[PDB]
């Protein structure tokens, strides 16, 4: 059963309309804001749940206000039954949009333009001293307004972790860290139980764009964490570039050379996407595949 029934009113302000998803770490609802009249997104987690992600969600979301590709923060609170975060509601997510494609693939035009936007998201979260650690298509969605439908947003921050400390320096990595995020888009370092860094969020971006353009990843059907890790360790990553723009070699070589300590060259990755667009006559004003 759902944590919240339909028509439930959170803090005499947010009326639950329907459940829109969730799964692991909690549930997400569409709610009507009775004070603003705006349809909002409401994230709730049981107060008797062992892992409490919503405190992190709020901290990162607050830090990212003013930045592009982030939901506006509406409110938050906690009671004896559940914890909640209220934020700007968006349109369809990228995993849903990709699955709705005829061949489950996007065009290089959509792939490259989403890549630019997701990369700007990653750069922004890293700029406030946090790692995302759960970069996947279902964590990104297009806007639902006429002024936002072409903009891509980073939806969740539950598995995020501060990599900087109080003084603005990079904190020492732990000798071991428990696996965080999706199994499909996790880097080989995450599979090895190593402390995740900025480069690991760029590995997830790399895998996601290959899946966008090709429609699948070699380890698509394998659910076992260890088995996927062995495939990724053994798999010659150059093979993933077979149907990708040629500048993607530069992207793969860059991330493969990084570690926890080294700041990524975000501009190098951006130039890969920009050159892959200009060399194909791809315009920034083009329509996305779902608009076709
Ligand atoms: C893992 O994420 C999902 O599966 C999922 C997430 C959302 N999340 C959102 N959907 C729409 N607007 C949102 N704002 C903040 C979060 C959010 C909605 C539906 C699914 Br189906």
């Amino acid at each position: 059963a759902d944590i919240l029934p339909a028509n439930y009113v959170v803090k005499d302000r947010w009326k639950v309309l329907k459940k829109i998803g969730g799964g692991g770490f909690g549930e997400i609802y569409e709610a009507m804001d009775l004070l603003t009249r705006e349809n909002v997104a409401l994230k709730v987690e049981s107060a008797q749940q062992p892992k409490q992600v919503l405190k992190m969600e709020v901290a990162v979301l607050k830090k990212l206000q003013g930045k592009d590709h982030v939901c506006r923060f509406i409110g938050c609170g906690r009671n004896e039954k559940f914890n909640y975060v209220v934020m700007q509601l968006q349109g369809r997510n990228l995993a849903d949009l990709r699955r709705s494609q005829p061949r489950g693939t996007f065009t290089l035009s959509t792939t490259l333009r989403l890549g630019k936007q997701i990369l700007e998201s990653i750069e922004a979260i890293h700029s406030v001293g946090f790692l995302h650690r759960d970069i996947k298509p279902s964590n990104f969605a297009m806007g639902r307004l006429p002024s936002t439908y072409r903009k891509c947003y980073m939806l969740d921050f539950g598995l995020a972790r501060q990599y900087t400390n109080t003084t603005g320096d990079v904190r020492p990595p732990r000798n071991v860290a428990g696996f965080r995020g999706t199994v499909r888009y996790a880097s080989v370092n995450a599979h090895k139980n190593r402390e995740m860094g900025r480069h690991d969020d760029l590995w997830s971006l790399f895998y996601m764009l290959v899946e966008f353009a090709v429609g699948q990843l070699p380890w698509r059907k394998i659910k076992d964490k260890e088995q996927v890790g062995m495939i990724k360790e053994k798999y010659e990553h150059r093979m993933l570039l077979k149907h990708m723009p040629s500048e993607f070699h530069l992207f793969l070589d860059h991330i493969a050379s990084l570690d926890y300590f080294t700041k990524p060259d975000y501009q190098l990755i951006m130039s890969v996407f920009e050159n892959s667009m200009k060399e194909r006559g791809i315009a920034e004003n083009e329509a996305f595949d779902w608009e076709k």
